[PDB]
């Protein structure tokens, strides 16, 4: 196989009075074409499901924590409708004890089925289509096939996993490094009415605008999923052409009324001091704004900081002469040598 | 005798025109009118000089660093001329190795010296002849004696070795407690006017001006010296008694005088520092006005505070939103929670 790991499974059936999912021992396994799960009594094996890709609907979705196994750990769900029985969750987590359990495995173990979903999907692309506002007349259309690679060039020089364009004789277009993204229809230069992408993103050495289009709704899906996990940056700029997908626009929203709710319930004061220091007040005169001390202020600074909001720049401190300090001042000015 | 000390003692004479002292071991004897020193080798006593009471010039007499045996003993410097050969400075100090000498032992022998040398002289006193700048025709001149105790009452209330002076059937007069004093002389002194000491003191209620005549001049040096050394505070409100003492106000020229060299020596950047906190510049702000970075004017704190100048009052942080702060606040006004 592909690639294994021992870990926790759930089966959700997914429905309506959703029962408390039951976990079982097993050992899953990426194959080409599906995703079989080896369950296990001590060390022995009991029995086995295989997930086809073929019935893949959706992956990386969102765990309610009543479904949630050891919250600690990381949950990973994927959805399939296999027709006989209807539309199953499949979640995958692992458990704490080190002899049996690694992260780091199971965390590959999420990725390579990514890897396997998207490498090698077609894709028609047209590189570059205006250039400064003025379209490009050599831009043609190519076809090719996607890639889940680490992009390492960003405008910024940060690496970061992405999705390449691979196109015959020349090299990988990182389209979707550096980005806008609105969403379009196109006459097809070959001549069919397209469903595509538009793309604004900065390309060799200026930005440009080209546009993609990748065929199978499914891995449109599932190129979303993978760049939303591993780059929650781009969270904006998709969700923007995220229309197309219900699963999306639903937990899209959910995830809005759930910030909106922890916003609320933020202590007022400690919100106050995020958008003074974010506008711009000085941090050493921002107790003197907001109408408090500064022995309180820095109480305040104390418990922002461990909550990770705040970080210190620099340390000033209040001074004051000491005896000996007087004792030199006064020195001074008994011998003329000071105005005062 | 009336105390003994085993010391290292070396001998300075104004006939030697070489600034060498050479320390000799000695045991050293405190007579009635005199001290005898037995030199030592080997324990035995191959030699004797008797210095007598009469013709000690001066005691406590400030000595000079290239004159000092170890740095860290103390130095007891007795000046005397003896006439057939002349002015003699002998210097008592310790090696304290810890079984041949013993630093508490000495500390006291130098100060039985003074109490041998003053308990006793006779002194007359006109109490209170000044109350509220009014004189008082009810304080006469009455004659007594000094002694050396140590005197509790100041205006602090704490106790400070002092001198005392003793008439009969009345209690003792702490006459240098707490004090200011100037040189009258013209006093009668029920008979021939006679040099005496007008000196403003806080006596039981109110600042009080006494008058007090101590026959021996040479014994005036003494209490002088005595208070000097054991209540060097005292200094100030002394050298308008430095005329008609001149070794004492060459000491004071050659004080001061080193004082204010070492003033000069400290950083000029310090020394501003200083001044302007005393005069009341807030330690935050004061970088600005010396046209300084905050970085090296917490330098030049750290530096100062070691030295003993300084002391912190307050930790002020300058403090900054970190990549999660921002998050929070760019949400804030991404769903219009907060108004900018």
């Amino acid at each position: 196989p592909i690639f294994e790991a021992r870990v926790k499974v759930g089966i959700s059936s997914s429905w309506v009075t959703s029962r408390k999912v039951s976990w079982r021992d097993a050992i899953a396994q990426i194959e080409s074409d599906r995703i079989v799960v080896k369950y296990l009594k001590m060390g022995e094996v009991v029995g086995e499901d295989s997930f086809p890709f073929s019935a893949l609907i959706d992956l990386g979705v969102r765990i309610p924590d009543e479904l949630k196994l050891n919250p600690e750990k990381d949950h990973f769900g994927i959805k399939f409708y296999i027709p006989g029985r209807g539309e199953l969750l499949v979640i995958f987590t692992i458990e704490e004890n080190l002899l049996i359990y690694d992260e780091k495995k199971f965390s590959e173990f999420v990725h390579k089925v990514f890897e396997v979903l998207i490498n090698g999907k077609t894709v028609m692309l047209q590189l570059a289509r205006i250039i400064g506002g003025a379209v490009n007349m050599e831009s043609k259309w190519e076809e090719g096939w996607l890639r889940v690679i680490k992009v390492k060039s960003a405008r910024t020089q940060k690496t970061e996993r992405s999705i390449v364009v691979i196109i015959k004789d020349k090299r990988p277009v990182s389209i979707f490094s550096d980005l806008e993204d609105i969403e379009i229809e196109e006459v097809d230069m070959n001549g069919k009415r397209v469903r595509a992408w538009k793309i604004r993103h900065f390309h060799i050495d200026q930005s440009v605008t080209s546009y993609l289009y990748i065929p199978d709704k499914q891995t449109q899906l599932y190129v979303l999923r993978y760049l939303l996990k591993y780059n929650p940056a781009i969270m904006e700029f998709i969700m923007k052409v995220s229309d197309d997908f219900p699963t999306l626009k639903s937990e899209f929203q959910e995830i809005m009324e759930k910030e909106i709710k922890e916003l609320e319930a933020l202590d007022e004061m400690e919100k106050q001091i995020l958008v003074a220091l974010y506008s711009g007040i000085n941090p050493l005169e921002l107790h003197q704004f907001l109408g408090v001390s500064e022995k309180e202020i820095e109480e305040i600074y104390d418990r922002m900081i461990d909550k990770g909001l705040l970080k210190i720049v620099m340390i000033r401190k209040i001074v004051d002469l000491t005896n000996e300090g007087r004792k030199i001042v006064n020195k001074l000015l008994k011998y003329g040598l000071v105005s005062m």
